[PDB]
């Protein structure tokens, strides 16, 4: 259903550093910072909790993995513009790169977060085939992060969200989508 590609809860995390919380407001950092900031977000966030936890549903992933990913991309769209990102480049609540992908659908709706969830399960697959003897949460961990940074800046386990931005990007991430699957997600 939405196993197929690990169990956020059992992945370990160090959540958001100083470089994602303070900008957001916060004077502290990690863990609480990150589930904070999910919880600043939880409004905007259930406007499309139907439609998240349907592609998650239909792509067997965790639907908190993608609220996760949309809280950190785009604050569940309160940082866009029409859609688009303060560079002009992303686009969607997933922040889908036009440089990358051609964006498909609307920006707040099921196609364009299949394609955002699709592209984060093509990382995944590709982070399986990179280290086989890691666990399956491990795997959707070095997926998360690859999302942000590429496949490439996937090296080993430990350092894998060093060179994504803020040096945090999966483990902010995994925090948070820690924080949705609290709230049905």
């Amino acid at each position: 259903r939405t196993d197929c590609y690990g169990n956020v809860n059992r992945i370990d995390t160090t959540g958001a550093s100083c470089k994602t919380a303070k900008p957001e407001g916060l004077s502290y950092c990690g863990v609480s910072a990150s589930k904070k900031i999910a919880e600043r977000d939880l409004q905007a966030m259930d406007r499309y909790k139907t439609i998240i936890k349907k592609v998650g549903e239909k792509l067997c992933v965790e639907p908190a993995v993608i609220a996760g990913i949309i809280s950190r991309e785009s604050h569940a769209g309160k940082v866009l513009k029409n859609g688009w990102g303060d560079r002009g480049n992303g686009f969607g609540l997933m922040q889908v790169d036009k440089r990358s992908h051609k964006p498909q659908g609307t920006w707040n709706g099921e196609v364009h977060i299949t394609q955002g969830t699709t592209i984060l399960i093509n990382f995944i697959k590709t982070i399986q085939k990179k280290f086989p003897s890691w666990t399956k949460d491990q795997q959707l961990k070095g997926g998360i992060s690859a999302y942000n940074a590429g496949a490439g800046n996937v090296r080993s386990y430990a350092r894998m969200d060093i060179g994504t931005t803020h040096d945090d990007y999966a483990n902010d991430v995994v925090a948070r989508a820690q924080y949705y699957k609290q709230h049905g997600y």
